[PDB]
């Protein structure tokens, strides 16, 4: 069993690391690393070791690790360049784990927990943790259990224990609806006081010390709290014990907050699931409240409770404690389906880097290359910060606002990376520079062709078309691995169908499982010996395949990420290999290909249609384009098409046979113009959208850059049952808009695109009427009280103050008299509502903590007072209003000359 690390940390001149040994055991060792470095040597020498420039260098041994540090410091002082890997941890690894990796994972203590503290005012301050923690669920991958610590006594409330069984009941049985398959897997243990509680957890912890720490807002919240709190009632010395190496660092961060600390646990890789999500999600989202994502991801939703989230323990310790768990579980379920954590291992294991350093492309990439060069005997430069220069980003066409019946998209796969390789961009690949003409001309080819020996970029760059550039080759390497691992998972998946049915009537005596490398489809030789096998003898056969297809595919994705998070690191100042000219080269080229191909399209097209000065390319954005099929369709007339679906196939064959061809062909021309290394410019149709045929719906409309919506039918081949709406930046999303409204708007658009104005017009009257009977909450407007509520407490408000904070102060001036039942607003997420003027409150609008109902004393009044008309305008009419205008429509029909007359 070939070993591997877990956590590596550097303190003093010695490393400290947790790893599994040649026979599955998690141990530690404190190794005093003897770092190796380099410096350019006088040319005439004999050596391996030469930088990525030609220049030769010579090894430097430090024995003591911090000598190096003293050395480098020095060199730079003198003015001499110091080469090698400054981050020792990544260096260490490189040597010790020199081979390909192969990690177990079932062997890695991934702890997922979540604490709960009950605070008067719904939010507490992790900063000092004035209050006690009254709940803690702590899952253990290694154990498959959930450890639950409950505090029964508290100045905020002394409660009864919790019922395993009641939790085990259905809603109607006052049950917590808790999932069976978990139930037996709990280990509840209640306490009398906080000390005993923690103290134990501490011990619990010091015993089952995590490698990976997860949660939801675990980093920002849970983790700090703990730490602080402990130190508070126990003191630091003992708080420190939370780290295996019992060492630790506190870090403050800033912004629209101020103190936001993130404790850095020495020797445990912390991966807040939240971040970890946002990165690999590949799905932009509007809010990340746990229960929102669990909805989308598992449909389920969240444990519905009553009263504030601060009341709950007092008002119902039962559910308070159940939910706590559910949370942890929800996450579990997600990792298990999306598999993120697993991925990370793999990834961080691939690049041989500290696991959490997955959140940093710099870190990763750097390490990837470093290791690449290592077994190549070259030497990485020395990083050296440059300043922050505003090179442009990608292009985004200003679109004409209007309705657009038939339309179709196209995507340059990856793009940036492809560019890099299309132009052999890398730092040592930089050959020259040319007199640079205004880009505009270049895209029209009215510029003169620069260099005939060099690969060139529109910002005046020139690159050696010979030498195979570091960056470019390095990426290709990755790209092959994906092309390769993608196939792998296919073979063993499709090699699973093989064992799938030859196990429906398996049995032939009792067999011995076969030595198969599933990675490739079988062979008929092998295929015959399979039918000669039984369900017993097979099955481990079918587990490995379906699982090597699991496994293998994980990596295929891994690359997908890397490949995608590359430009992140290059466009980054701190990235060792960063260079502005390089960076700019990219974005500019990219910026070009877009309008280049955009022009080309139009040409070709209004030519093939034989129309004139007709701009078809309706909009483009970073790496996609939009073409108005409108006139193409009309050429052949709407009449012929007998099925909305009928034409859909049409555009498709067109794209694929007329279009596509012209593109590649037209991109070749560009590559040509640049004397580029190769052709890597692949853009393929990707979406088709429009009104159902016969339907007076408009198919789609735009409002401005990134402000658009449309009726999709085929999503890259995959045709659609009924349509599926693609909204973009239209506040259907923006958290702020009330739910009831969103669900509404979302609908108007559907009507528009699919049905026609009549349909819309009537619906308008609908929700309009029903507006006044809707439950207030579905109509309230959310927005964060980004705690600058402070800045306005001039007793009362004071101009240059927004609606939000206005509503909050006016609120608190009503909550003067608590009864304690009324929560107060602690710097986060609130409600907001109009109020007709001359209300007995002062100000016009109130807001209250999100998720909550309102203290009854004021409650009934508020709403009686509530401003309906206003609310509506601001919330619904206004945004809607926009749409219409852009798409050129009307929500209320023009006051006919013909009214008064009943027909
Ligand atoms: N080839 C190479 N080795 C390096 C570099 N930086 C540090 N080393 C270390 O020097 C030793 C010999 O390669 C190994 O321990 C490397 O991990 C670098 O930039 N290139």
């Amino acid at each position: 069993m070939k070993e591997f690390y877990l956590t590596v940390e550097q303190i003093g001149d010695s490393i400290f690391e947790r790893y599994i040994d040649s026979n599955g055991r998690e141990r530690t060792r404190e190794v005093e690393y003897k770092p190796s470095l380099f410096a350019h040597c006088p040319e005439s020498q004999a050596t391996k070791y030469f930088d990525i420039y030609g220049k030769p260098c010579t090894r430097k041994l430090f024995a003591n690790m911090r000598d190096a540090s003293q050395w480098i410091k020095r060199m730079e002082d003198i003015g001499l360049e110091a080469l090698g890997m400054d981050d020792f941890k990544l260096a260490y690894l490189s040597d010790t784990y020199n081979y390909e990796i192969k990690y177990d994972h079932t062997k890695i203590r991934v702890a997922n927990f979540d604490i709960e503290v009950t605070s008067p005012d719904g939010f507490p301050e992790p900063s000092q943790a004035k209050h006690p923690i009254d709940a803690i669920t702590h899952y253990d991958s290694i154990d498959d259990r959930f450890y639950v610590f409950d505090l029964l006594n508290s100045p905020y409330g002394n409660v009864e224990e919790w019922s395993i069984e009641i939790a085990a009941k259905l809603q109607e049985q006052g049950g917590d609806e808790v999932p069976s398959e978990i139930i037996d897997k709990i280990i509840y243990m209640p306490f009398d006081n906080e000390k005993e509680l923690l103290m134990e957890y501490l011990n619990f912890w010091q015993q089952k010390t995590p490698v990976i720490l997860t949660g939801w807002n675990v980093e920002s919240f849970d983790i700090p709290y703990v730490y602080n709190r402990i130190k508070n009632i126990f003191g630091e010395s003992t708080a420190k014990r939370l780290s295996p190496h019992r060492k630790t660092r506190v870090k403050v961060i800033e912004n629209m907050y101020g103190s936001r600390e993130i404790i850095t646990l020495f020797g445990i890789s912390v991966l807040d699931y939240i971040d970890l999500y946002k990165k690999f999600s590949f799905t932009n989202q509007p809010s990340y409240s746990l229960d929102y994502i669990s909805e989308f991801e598992l449909n389920v939703g969240k444990l519905k409770y009553d009263g504030p989230i601060s009341k709950l323990r007092e008002s119902n310790h039962q559910r308070y404690i159940s939910y706590n768990i559910i949370d942890v579980y929800r996450v579990l379920q997600i990792d298990a389906k999306r598999q993120f954590i697993n991925l990370s291992l793999d990834m961080g294991y691939y690049a041989k880097i500290q696991i959490q350093s997955v959140f940093s492309p710099i870190k990763t990439w750097d390490a990837i290359i470093f290791n690449s060069l290592k077994e190549q005997n070259k030497v990485i430069p020395q990083g050296r910060s440059h300043p922050v220069q505003p090179y442009p980003g990608a292009f985004v066409k200003e679109p004409i606002p209007n309705r657009y019946k038939y339309v179709m998209s196209f995507d340059l796969t990856s793009l940036y990376p492809s560019i890099i390789r299309q132009v052999n961009i890398s730092p040592e690949t930089i050959a020259g520079t040319f007199k640079v003409a205004p880009l505009h001309d270049y895209i029209n080819a009215v510029a003169e062709r620069p260099s005939d020996v060099y690969s060139c970029s529109p910002n005046g760059m020139m690159y050696y078309k010979d030498r195979d550039g570091v960056v470019p080759t390095e990426i290709t390497k990755v790209f092959n691995q994906r092309k390769e691992h993608k196939g792998y998972m296919l073979a063993a998946q499709r090699n699973g169908e093989i064992i799938k049915e030859a196990l429906h009537n398996p049995n032939l005596s009792v067999d011995e499982p076969l030595d198969v490398d599933y990675r490739f489809d079988f062979s008929d030789e092998i295929k015959e010996k399979i039918k000669k096998l039984s369900a017993k003898s097979l099955n481990e056969m079918l587990f490995r395949a379906q699982r090597t297809e699991v496994a293998g595919m994980t990596a295929q994705i891994n690359r997908k990420l890397l490949i995608n998070s590359l430009y992140g690191a290059l466009g980054n100042v701190w990235f060792r290999y960063y260079d502005l000219r390089n960076a700019t080269a990219i974005t500019t080229f990219g910026q070009m290909a877009l309008q280049w191909i955009e022009r080309k399209v139009n040409e070709y097209l209004n030519e093939v249609c034989g129309t004139e000065g007709e701009a078809f390319v309706l909009y483009g954005d970073t790496d996609s384009i939009y073409v108005s099929a409108d006139k193409i369709i009309d050429k052949v007339g709407e009449s012929k098409f007998r099925d909305t679906n009928h034409w859909v196939d049409f555009l498709d064959k067109f794209a694929r046979e007329r279009m596509e061809p012209a593109i590649d062909r037209g991109f070749r021309e560009m590559c040509e113009y640049m004397n580029n290394k190769q052709h890597l410019m692949f853009m393929d149709r990707e979406a088709i959208a429009g009104p159902p045929l016969g339907s007076k719906g408009i198919g789609g409309f735009w409002t401005g850059k990134k402000r658009y919506a449309l009726n999709v039918w085929d999503m890259e081949g995959t045709r659609y049952a009924e349509p599926k709406l693609k909204i973009m930046g239209l506040e259907t999303q923006k958290s702020s808009t009330p739910k009831a409204v969103q669900k509404a708007l979302k609908e108007c658009i559907r009507r528009m695109l699919q049905e026609g104005e009549e349909s819309l017009q009537e619906y308008f009257k609908e929700f309009e009427k029903e507006f006044r009977q809707l439950n207030y909450i579905s109509i309230a407007s959310v927005s964060s009280a980004n705690n600058i509520a402070k800045y306005d407490v001039g007793g009362f408000p004071g101009p240059k103050c927004p609606f939000h904070i206005r509503g909050i102060l006016t609120y608190n001036r009503a909550i003067k008299g608590n009864i304690d039942a009324p929560q107060v607003v602690e710097g986060e997420k609130v409600y907001v509502l109009p109020l007709r003027e001359g209300n007995p409150f002062g100000d016009k609008c109130i807001a209250w903590p999100s998720g909550t109902e309102i203290t009854d004393l004021i409650k009934d009044d508020v709403l009686h007072w509530m401003d309906y008309t206003v609310l509506l305008e601001k919330t619904f009419i206004k945004p809607l209003e926009g749409f219409t205008s852009a798409a050129k429509l009307d929500y209320e029909k023009k006051a006919s000359l013909f009214d008064m007359f009943d027909f």
